[PDB]
Parts: structure tokens; C-alpha cells; sequence
């Protein structure tokens, strides 16, 4: 019933870069994530590196700018906001949590495709099993694989 994009062509900027990660690693992160959708969808998502994007991506922490602080380490890990003009889309990253590649602290890869999930319309499951699940978990990012409940979802909205 919710916003969606009605185009197929979508931006994102990274606006800042975690200390905590390599920047290497921080666009390899983010750009696995989009394709994790756009693999399920007509969607295709380019970085920018000037000018406005759909899809900001900030790494904050606290108060910082919106009417959604976070909330220092754990807790929140992070927030975005569904399609639309301006602040919609963008994906918030605590910065207080420490972001890694791997199991230890927290995974970006992972946050970010239940983020991203988020920004392209979808709220969410109660599947255990979904990425869209509220809770997180960690599961061997290499061999990460959607479930049948978030196809069913992104798809209801863009295919
Ligand atoms: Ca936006
Ligand atoms: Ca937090
Ligand atoms: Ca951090
Ligand atoms: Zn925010
Ligand atoms: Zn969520």
C-alpha cells in the first residue's frame, strides 16, 4: 500500500565513511547490498560521488538531524526511510556500533540490506528466517541468500 520508487534507476551517496572499516570495504558493503535487491527486482543502483542522491548513506551517531536519535552502542544499529523526496530513502548507520566485514561486532553488509530493504518501500517480516525480520543475526555472509518471504515482498512492490 506504502511509497515505492517509480523509476528503476536509483542513486546512492555515501556520504561519510566509518573509522571503524577499511573504505574499501565500506563501498564493497554497501554496493553487495543494493545488489542483493536489484538481483530480485528491475532495479538498478548506481553510486554517485556529487550531487543528490535517492539514497544517502550517514554514518551518525546520537542526535543527528532527524527526529530519530540513536541511541550509543547497542540497541539501534540503524534506521532508513521509505521512498520519497529529500531525507526519504536515506539509510542511517550508528556509528557507535563498531562495523566490521565479519561476525564480530556488528555487520555492515547484513544492517545494510535490512536497511536498504527499508528504503525501497518494504517493512517488516515475521519470518525468523527473513532478512527483514526486526531482530538481527549473523549468518555467513558469503552464502547469504534472501528468503522466499522477502522475494515475495520486494516483488509485491516492484516486479
Ligand atoms: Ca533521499
Ligand atoms: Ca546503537
Ligand atoms: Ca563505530
Ligand atoms: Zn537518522
Ligand atoms: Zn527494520
Amino acid at each position: 500500500m506504502g511509497p515505492v520508487w517509480r523509476k528503476h534507476y536509483i542513486t546512492y551517496r555515501i556520504n561519510n565513511y566509518t573509522p571503524d572499516m577499511n573504505r574499501e570495504d565500506v563501498d564493497y558493503a554497501i554496493r553487495k547490498a543494493f545488489q542483493v535487491w536489484s538481483n530480485v527486482t528491475p532495479l538498478k543502483f548506481s553510486k554517485i560521488n556529487t550531487g543528490m542522491a535517492d539514497i544517502l548513506v550517514v554514518f551518525a551517531r546520537g542526535a543527528h538531524g532527524d527526529d530519530h536519535a540513536f541511541d550509543g552502542k547497542g540497541g539501534i544499529l540503524a534506521h532508513a526511510f521509505g521512498p520519497g523526496s529529500g531525507i526519504g530513502g536515506d539509510a542511517h548507520f550508528d556509528e557507535d556500533e563498531f562495523w566490521t566485514t565479519h561476525s564480530g561486532g556488528t555487520n555492515l553488509f547484513l544492517t545494510a540490506v535490512h536497511a536498504i530493504g527499508h528504503s525501497l518501500g518494504l517493512g517488516h517480516s515475521s519470518d525468523p528466517k527473513a532478512v527483514m525480520f526486526p531482530t538481527y543475526k549473523y549468518v555467513d555472509i558469503n552464502t547469504f541468500r534472501l528468503s522466499a518471504d522477502d522475494i515475495r515482498g520486494i516483488q509485491s512492490l516492484y516486479g
